[PDB]
């Protein structure tokens, strides 16, 4: 006898929450503000450049903590090199739990336990450090108790709403009785900086990366009748792409959060995808039995780092334009909240499935994928399964 | 029929591999070393405070990447607070993974087996962040496969060699002939400062923090005749204290990584260590029944934080006075090198009791304890069982 006992079921998502600053920034009057906001309205090639980033970013709407008032109150973090980092401390190590308790306060509901009966906690942001960790004061503002298991992921970027789906699979597989809080949670304050026309990839974040903080109770052998599953994680994968050094990366300076992107990752991650998905499906779905579904047959949660990732995926891979269509609802909606984009995507397919009438929690499908892609280059990959519905 | 098939028997530890700087720096000198090279000799009541400080450190000596050379070079580390933080990154950024690469490989050279049948990895560090991160860096810094599964724990301070085998205890458990490299690797460069009359706290770190990387192969079901078992997780806890908030502080700002420190801490640690150390035994040996094993008949690998730490914990739990010595002489020969350190005890352990000719690699005792205490104040607890000799 195990001296910890293990549980028997997949893994599986029982709730799913989510919260947004309440602050929202439409995308056509986003080049004018910021670059009035960063005085920066003489430069008008670059903001020229600007104005086609943002047209072109499939992105009408963002909720930002950043306000105006703050921003004018805080001119450090209008330059586009000064020092800040303190500031942008100050304000993320707080605002990241915060946000990131209201999207938990909201999963914790619909889940609909006590949350005397969370035993584990994964914390995961790109947004500020501190000791003790954003778990722990996530884990205080909740009240939960003093003995959860907690885990902070600090610095991950937008492959972490993969990678903590794969820690938390081991959490709730091999831990009896085990329900894991998963947040996500991100706040740009940490990155904002004025425009540079010798940095034009610090500009694509300008124009792309949204806050937003998303929640999960995951866990094994939901109790019938009482919890109710959404998704099972059956499979996790995870890839350094091949000749991608370089491609996306960033640095914690004394000026807040920088990035330094290559202008093709999105012919690394679509030029390579293909070949991972097929090992994943292929071990998944292993001859000896049922071939592995088509990717037109499954239901795709896809990270949208850009929309040319996602057109080029698209395109490689021979999908139907509607097989993204709730990863684009959600880019569309909110940006590129990095790790958190993909519950939140995650958390439209399930109500829009609900709302269509469709016989699963993934637009009828089966089975499923969900994508992380982030520094690396790093592509998290998650084989799902679906519940049906009614 | 699961999609990823789990391991069956417990997660055990295949070998440890230990590196540290080459720089030795021998605590009898140091006060007038570090007061000399910081320009702080006139500070003769605060140079008094860390001669005490040294004096009672039971640190007779530690490994530091930091030379005189680098400090005469680079006067703003020199100071107490003076902007610095993008140069100690610029160095931990690199030097953290170089120096998991070398405890790594001393690792997998004992372990035997060729490196690409490592499939998952949990670097550790409280000594810079970055993207991609320290882990991504030992990856390929080593050549592991492109495909292994790699979590970073960063700003995780004292605690985290507990957490890593939390995690790892998972990883290896649930996941069939997964073999897991754990590094922790801590570079004091990241803290290194001037002295100040109105921080002593600060001071206290440089006492006693020294430099040091400890690398691990965890996996479930050893290869008979192949692979080597040292010791097996059974249980884990983690416990945040009570009354404890502000006790540890830790923050990444402008000029650095920053301590804030209370006294007694020891006296919050020695006050409830023994209720949760009850409460953990009696849940690894239940009442239905063999009975817990007394403190003595454990084996302690206990994390130093410092020797008042050790002296009280001894105290309040009864100890005969070998129970640390395994401990106090990796504090002795290294100083406290914060997450790494219970893994150097752990090798401490298991080479003493080898070369001693003892019952087990723990010193003779079946069932023994490891224990992480850090910002929180959090409490890591792993209940062990020590492998038989000959
Ligand atoms: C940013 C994006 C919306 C621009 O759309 P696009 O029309 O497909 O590409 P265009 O070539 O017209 O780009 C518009 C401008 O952005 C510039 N640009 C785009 N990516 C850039 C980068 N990484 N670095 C510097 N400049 C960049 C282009 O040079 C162009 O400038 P120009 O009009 O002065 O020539 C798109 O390229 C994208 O979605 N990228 C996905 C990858 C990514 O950026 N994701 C972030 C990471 S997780
Ligand atoms: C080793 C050491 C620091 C002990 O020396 P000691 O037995 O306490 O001897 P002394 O009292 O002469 O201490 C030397 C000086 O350190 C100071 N000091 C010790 N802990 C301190 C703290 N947390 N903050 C500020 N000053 C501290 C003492 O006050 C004293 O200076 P004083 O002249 O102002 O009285 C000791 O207090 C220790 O081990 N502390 C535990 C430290 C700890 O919590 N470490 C864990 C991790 S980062």
């Amino acid at each position: 006898p195990r001296k910890m006992e293990r549980a028997e079921g997949p893994a599986s998502v029982l709730a799913i929450g989510t919260a947004v600053p309440p602050n929202v920034v439409y995308q056509k009057d986003y080049p004018d503000f910021y670059f009035g906001v960063t005085n920066s309205n003489h430069k008008t090639e670059l903001k020229d450049k600007f104005q086609r980033m943002c047209d072109k970013s499939c992105v009408s709407k963002r909720h930002l903590y950043l306000t105006e008032e703050i921003l004018k109150a805080n001119p450090s973090l209008c330059a586009y090199w000064e020092p800040s980092l303190d500031l942008r401390q100050d304000i993320v190590v707080v605002e990241v739990p915060k946000l990131g308790k209201q999207a938990a306060s909201a999963a914790i509901k619909e889940w609909g336990q006590p949350k005397s009966k969370i035993t584990h906690l994964i914390f995961c942001t790109t947004s500020g450090v501190d000791m003790p960790g954003a778990d722990w004061a996530l884990a205080k503002l909740l009240g939960l108790r003093s003995s959860v298991k907690r885990l902070v992921l600090y610095m991950q970027g937008c492959y972490g709403g993969g990678t903590v789906l794969r820690i938390a699979k081991d959490l709730a597989e091999n831990n009896k009785g085990a329900r894991v809080l998963v947040v996500c949670s991100e706040i740009t304050a940490i990155t904002f900086r004025g425009p540079s026309d010798t940095h034009l990839d610090s500009l694509v974040g300008q124009a792309l990366f949204g806050d937003g903080a998303s929640a999960l109770i995951v866990g094994s052998d939901p109790v019938p009748a009482v919890e109710r599953a959404w998704f099972e994680l059956h499979w996790t994968g995870s890839d350094i792409l091949p000749n991608s050094d370089g491609a996306i990366d960033g640095h914690l300076k004394e000026v807040g959060l920088t990035f330094h992107l290559m202008k093709d990752v999105p012919a690394i991650i679509s030029k390579n995808i293909g070949g991972i998905l097929k090992d994943a499906l292929a071990k998944v779905f292993p001859a000896a039995a049922p071939p592995p579904p088509t990717y037109n047959d499954l239901f795709w949660i896809t990270h949208p780092g850009g929309p040319a990732i996602l057109d080029q995926v698209e395109d490689r891979l021979g999908l139907r334009k509607d097989k993204l269509a709730s990863t684009r609802a959600v880019l569309d909606q909110f940006g590129n909240m990095s790790s958190a984009t993909v519950l939140f995507i995650m958390d439209e397919m399930r109500k829009r499935s609900v709302e269509q009438q469709l016989g699963t929690t993934g637009e009828g499908h089966e089975w499923g994928l969900l994508l992380g892609f982030g520094p690396g280059l790093t592509c998290e990959t998650v084989v799902l399964r679906s519940v049906p519905l009614v």
